[PDB]
């Protein structure tokens, strides 16, 4: 649902930068046996900066496909020019996603008004569940509190994934919304304590190397036992930071192909290949979590 | 050249949001006429993320077209993945377009190494000069001067439009570089003492509106006469400021309109109109500058 | 103690800028009855900065004198060199006091292996319980939980009263130190979020006008009733937030005086007598919170 | 005069901790030697912060009959409390200083109005020319360009050492107030772009070590001679930035040690001695700049 450990996950490729199907689909059962609670096809861990929208809708089929209706797949659909954002969500209207994770338009930084008119209108298109993204890092924009509890107030709006790691918002947030208005974190560091405020779950990249632990730590959490959640948050914190160590994806892709849950962990330009002092860092995380 | 007052034009539309052809053709008379360098057709001033690549390509061709030899276009030409990057470089070609100005990938934040690859690969596949664009505010990534002194050894790399608005740059970037590599102020409140400390320019918004004194205030810079520079500077500032009241081309496509040089200041989502409170603001400042 | 709604009350002054016992002795006795846990005295928003060490001293000794034993009283003792902070410490080390909160050394910027050095030199120095006050706004420096594990392993170092309003910090400090070690919250807008994260109470500055209702949230949200807390909180946080709407203590001492609580609202230069608007604002939070 | 390089010196100290006048004498000898402006005698390369009023009165004392009328003489006055600011200038109304660096209350954190009545207040108490001093990262408060404007008006305020770092300053500064009234630079790494922009000079702390290339640079750019003076600038760039590697005095005063300039590097808590990975950079850095 929209609740728990909800992956962002990769986009597994071959060496030549396309969609490798057998990488995906040995992901895919992975996050079915793990427990994972939903996946988050084509995010910025997946890439969709790099895919075209014929990419994009490719990848997203084909993780639909190959869910075969075991775990709720959840579409990245944003885009910064609102014509382009609704069109992308239409691809999508009848295709068997839950709803679509959409992000508030990057670079070009509209008002809080226009922050507004762009996901109403979005919304306005589309009978999927829509699901507000906002990551000021990465965007150069930052919605706030007082203009989700405009949107909140759409009908098909249901719920916002807030990656600022500023933990007031949970609250402040939630003071505007109806309890039926879903918070998820949107940063893995502060995760469990985004949970403890009165967060729903989140769409994490820790997710897709520690999908058990991730989705225990979520369910205890959820049943109010913070304190055996902290156990497993402490374990998997190097991994929470050590997943940046470079550009997400770079961390987490080399960390699959590591364990070897993708074949390769190959990446699409602007990214780059992970450091050697980048592969020792991550090692490290990964043994210390006990996966290595 | 890429040297003196370099107006980032404004995308004139009609009602519709369609390209507005008169009223470009009368913004290329008035720049041709006020002594503008040169002008940049599609960069975020005008819309460029709000135009598919169609619209974009026509966009300059038209620019092309209507300015008749009379002056220099610079097309904008950035992305956020590589190979995006270099097929929309690929159509303008041999347009006759003089450069482009390529901007730092935004959301996906890459590494410098990254930004490194992105750049060289793209100069390698033209042989239009090339001018960087780093603006982290927008982007949420920033090139910095050493990854600058790397570029500028590829022979096609021959500028950056710097809009961090830190002048502490200029001599970082200008000590690693050649003496030939162009440096540009793309922060118009700031402009004037970048160039004061070495810059040769400014891709101008204030230039949509103010195209004279901004030519003049430059010139006057670069032959040393900053006192008699400062002085137009002045009467500018409050516009370098209250330009950006609101999301910018919010307010300038407003004062277009206010002066008769455009017949509309329509934007696409997600820019909306300008407010009330925002007409009043950009007015007062264009009295202030002695436009209206 | 050293948990609940604890005061940093104001040190309220005559028209000459002295203390002034009769408003003090209203204040404590207010306090007493409002269920207040402590009183910090001669703290931040004591003006410790414009007072000096005799006056400090005096003022402390009154506050002790008049409490009568009803109320514990915590000194404020904080200065940026380590003898003077050390010199003043021992003026109270028989006094009745039954704590110190010293802050992190202002100005100077110390390392942080200066920080440890620092507070453990003080420590040395006395019998009574050291709270550590880390407020980096104020300060230029701030107290990593790192070193605040090392400073909780000093026998003498109790507690910790955190002012970066950085809620991630509740979780990293409590797994370095000990279920013993006190955590307080500095900033009274995050408080009960504070609270809700594992933190044990609040050194408040919203407490001093409405004490009654941030003791009773306190404690609400100590038993783990946080839904009810949140409540009370609604109705504070627009004081929680107005009382900083001028350089603290200038809103509180109005505040203040404005409730009947003190006799005039003096202040020490560089602090000025509240603006006119400043009173409009104060004045309707305090009507919001329904004191007024 | 309030032009070139002014030395903001150490205070030498001996293995106790207590002013060693044989250092103090060599150092004083050396600047009238290397050509610098003017001494800043107790300011925070001083250690004005661990240092009682009574040394402080000592050391400036000191400073003055070392220096035998061979060099100016500034003496650090700040204070965060406006009533001891104006005592600890009384002590030096007629000591034989020139002027007065007096810094921006730090930790109170007070308003524009309150910083304005400040220095007005103490320039009405003296009849030293008073040198504003503006170092937000230190003081959690910012000195802006317009209280700068009025201040400037009062007879007895005649300059302003900038050390934001923010270079935009030097000209919103410059145009508020009068042809005469001084600009000094603050920020040692920017020092250069600073008097290119049209600042007057630099309270530095790399003269410290460096003082005949800073007072060559200095005149050479205050001349327009800005090439020749940025290859100094060049040289001396490393000790720029490594001078800061730790807390400021501590990397400088070891240099001084290292020079044999001061006999002992020993500073008060909370400054700790340099590591020894800090000795190896500042080293590097010395050599770099041809002082060992
Ligand atoms: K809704
Ligand atoms: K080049
Ligand atoms: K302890
Ligand atoms: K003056």
């Amino acid at each position: 649902m929209f609740t728990g450990s909800i992956v962002a996950i990769v986009t597994p490729m071959d060496e030549k930068g396309n969609v490798c199907r057998a990488s995906l689909k040995k992901l895919i059962d992975y996050h079915v046996a793990s427990g994972t609670s939903a996946i988050v096809s084509v995010g910025t861990t997946g890439e969709s900066a790099t895919l075209n929208h014929d990419e994009h809708a490719d990848v997203v089929m084909m993780t639909l496909d190959l869910a075969d209706g075991r775990i709720p797949v959840i579409a990245g659909t944003g885009a910064n020019a609102t014509a382009e954002a609704i069109s992308l969500t239409q691809r999508f209207n009848d295709s068997g996603i839950v709803g679509c994770l959409t992000v508030t338009p990057y670079y070009n930084r509209p008002s809080q008004e226009g922050l507004y008119q762009h996901f109403k209108a979005i919304a306005e298109h589309t009978d999927l569940p829509q699901i507000l993204y906002n990551v000021p890092s990465r965007t150069g924009c930052d919605l706030l509190p007082e203009t989700v509890g405009r949107l909140a107030k759409v009908k098909n709006i249901i719920g916002i994934k807030e990656a600022t790691g500023n933990l007031t918002r949970v609250n402040q947030i939630k003071e505007l919304v109806s309890d039926d208005f879903v918070l998820l974190s949107g940063d893995d560091a502060s995760a469990l304590d985004f949970m403890q405020l009165g967060g729903h779950g989140v769409i994490s990249v820790t997710a897709n190397v520690a999908a058990r632990d991730m989705a225990q730590m979520c369910k205890l959490a959820a049943e109010g036992h913070f304190a055996e959640a902290r156990v497993i948050n402490q374990r998997l914190m190097p991994l929470h930071n050590k997943l940046f160590v470079e550009p997400n994806p770079i961390p987490v892709k080399w960390a699959c192909k590591e364990l070897g849950l993708v074949a390769t962990d190959t990446l699409r330009l602007p990214m780059t290949p992970i450091t050697d002092s980048g592969r020792e860092t991550v090692r490290a995380a990964l043994k210390h979590a006990g996966l290595l």
